[PDB]
């Protein structure tokens, strides 16, 4: 890392936008892979909605309706879902989180497409929300759950892709970026083999949408999901994008108010996409604030965010490599980590590491990070995990490193 | 209505707590049956969460965890779910809205309990979200959907309850209060016959929780759902309560992160209730603000809210009865309406009524109100609907009445 790069991450042009960080200047929040901190404008956008256009033909209702549509368009443009050049706003579906979006896909796409003997292929890197819905629908449909495995560099090889995704595959669902390893998978290449085999491509983008360019048209996926709260938006909002023809073909998930066109005692006619997939009163204020988060990120420029986060990831990994008592659970190259770096202090339980780090005002995660099959594959029962965002800086990372030296002094070999 | 009662509703001790009402003094918001307006403290409680304890072992995470638990307890106490005297906080499950809670119940309780030939009994008054999930699970399980019908006073009689809920019944799901008629159904009496017949009792309390005392122990229901946004809370938060033994018996609905205890490549062990039913990152800030709404309502005293809303409902119905060109779709007695009064201007489409009312700064709903089978039963294709909350006053209702006289001048018989 050059002097110029180190100077760039020593500077912090962004943290002042986050009230909780300004109010807590001592805290090094290194757990953005669990959830983002909130820009002031996103917090206020939610309150403004409630103060000025709160409603579910009168003006406040017209106003709330237009706010939802404008946020859908912003979200679509953010992920490259554009025609014309018009945003594909009607291919944007709201959920509570990525987890609900993946349950929706597994139920709806699974019922639509899976026959007994079909394969559903996922990776060993998947978060639990891109695992258990597939366990469940596979049992219900007679399909088989297949796993893509990793090589010694924590990657999925082209050879593994061709070996595991064969003619029996019907759905393939893979994380764009692992929330533990930080590995960025070659989703476009996986999609190519998936489609050759007559299968649909599902992408868990919860860890990519905050960090790297997501373009659904370039990725060639059929469905893609992420969570607003991991990209500076509010909690309570997840996004599902899908190809228009496929969403039309897929059956509804939740049923009830607002997702119908008409109802009788015995049956119902469904509304068009995306209302077909949105049952009952939606979180209009959260949707509105998700649009505000998108506008906020666009204003900072995602290319500048990515450049800064790349430098922070490189610095984090570099500094962890100077501690010989630290085992990095993942690649030892910082450029191979998008956002997340998992690690252990050798001989010390992550609960104890995190406790000492918290006493030093450093926030990390300890445990299996909702990727237990991955940790089992890696012969770990738990790890620490530090993660970086553009509102972090070099000093946050140095604080972590100083904390880990304190851990080693308290629990290390000398004791 | 006595002079004292009229004076009570002419006074408005509550509207100043609602920023959108203070900022829009001309507007008569008579659509609280669709969603509440937000007290200032509830809007600010959500922002405060994000500003001060935003996280998903470090302090902000401990703090967010304790906030969720404290809101669960407040909610449990609000609906009478108390031991000891301890709130049954672990029987409180969060969803996005009543609609998702009812889909959860229909899927989970339906898979658990329904055999082919069983009856599911609902009422003709149900909102679509307490209809279509039952259509769906009945088809999947071989059960039959049965409807409780009304008499000429818009009530369900004891004779109808005994006639339709027989030994084949396995699940009965009924609205506590109709969102169209304002009829309060005798849920406790329905529950008694339901249980005699070996069936489970489900209650849609979305229109009762904002207005009348809800005590799950006195109602004798097995499951009960409502929406925070209809009782001065934020959007995005629904509540499901269930008997502890039954929630334990019921299978999970959504699966994935946070609702497990452990996961392998092929299977999973579920977490205890209520985490078993909460998949992925929850809307902690919305949960927190829902607790704030409960505290706000408790501070006003629900008994005083109910007394005031009873007087407003009586006045609304009384004044509508003075307009001979208005047909009330429901009881002509104001005391038979909890919150909602549906009506039509004879010979005028509700879209036109609502449009003129909006030009007069009156907000009502027009259409089928997500209860189309009810309107079909009543030989209506659409109605108007005005609804009252404690932050309304006599002047709001007089504004509606003046607006309806304008409608009659523009579209009535003379034209
Ligand atoms: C955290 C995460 C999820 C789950 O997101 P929720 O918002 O909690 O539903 C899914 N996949 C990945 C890769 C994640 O990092
Ligand atoms: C509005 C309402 C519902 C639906 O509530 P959501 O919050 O939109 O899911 C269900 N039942 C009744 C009686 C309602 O009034």
């Amino acid at each position: 890392m050059t002097d110029t790069e180190v100077a760039q991450i020593t500077d912090n042009p962004y943290k002042a936008d986050f009230p909780i960080l300004a109010a807590n200047p001592k805290v090094a929040y290194l757990d953005s892979a669990a959830t983002s901190q909130r820009p002031r404008v996103v917090i206020e956008a939610q309150s403004r909605f409630y103060e000025t256009m709160n409603a579910n033909l009168y003006r406040w209702s017209v106003d709330a309706t237009a706010a939802i549509e404008d946020a859908r368009a912003s979200i679509a443009k953010f992920i490259g879902a554009v025609d014309n050049d018009k945003p594909e706003s009607q291919q944007i579906i709201f959920t509570r989180n990525t987890s609900e979006a993946l349950n929706l896909v597994a139920s709806s796409l699974g019922r639509y497409a899976l026959k007994p003997g079909d394969d559903v292929v996922i990776s060993i890197m998947e978060h639990h929300s891109n695992i258990i819905p597939w366990q469940q629908i596979c049992k219900a449909t007679g399909a088989n759950l297949v796993y893509l495995r990793m090589n010694s560099q924590y990657q999925i090889t082209p050879e593994e892709i061709a070996s595991k995704i064969t003619e029996r595959a019907k759905i393939v669902s893979v994380t764009h970026v692992s929330n533990v390893l930080g590995t960025r998978n070659d989703i476009k290449a996986i999609a190519k083999r998936t489609h050759a085999m007559g299968a649909y491509m599902v992408v868990d983008a919860a860890q990519s949408a905050p960090h790297i360019l997501v373009n659904v048209h370039d990725l060639d996926c059929d469905l893609l999901a992420f969570s607003a709260h991991k990209m500076c938006g509010p909690m309570g909002i997840g996004v599902l994008w899908g190809r228009a023809e496929l969403l039309n073909a897929m059956p509804p998930f939740l049923t009830g108010g607002e997702m119908i066109d008409s109802v009788t005692e015995t049956g119902a006619v469904w509304a068009p996409v995306p209302e077909k997939f949105e049952a009952g009163t939606q979180d209009a204020a959260g949707i509105y604030a998700t649009g505000a988060a998108i506008k906020y990120l666009n204003g900072l420029d995602m290319a500048k965010i990515e450049k800064r986060e790349e430098l922070l990831a490189r610095y984090l990994v570099q500094q962890l490599c100077t501690l010989d008592f630290v085992d990095i659970v993942g690649s030892k190259l910082g450029q191979n980590h998008v956002g997340a770096v998992a690690f252990n202090v050798r001989g010390v339980h992550p609960h104890d590491v995190s406790s000492i780090l918290d006493m030093n005002n450093v926030c990390i995660r300890a445990g299996h990070h909702c990727a237990e099959p991955l940790l089992i594959e890696l012969h770990e029962s738990s790890t620490c995990r530090a993660s970086v965002a553009f509102y972090n800086d070099k000093h946050d990372i140095d604080q972590l490193i100083e904390g880990l030296n304190q851990v080693w002094k308290i629990f290390g070999s000398a004791v």
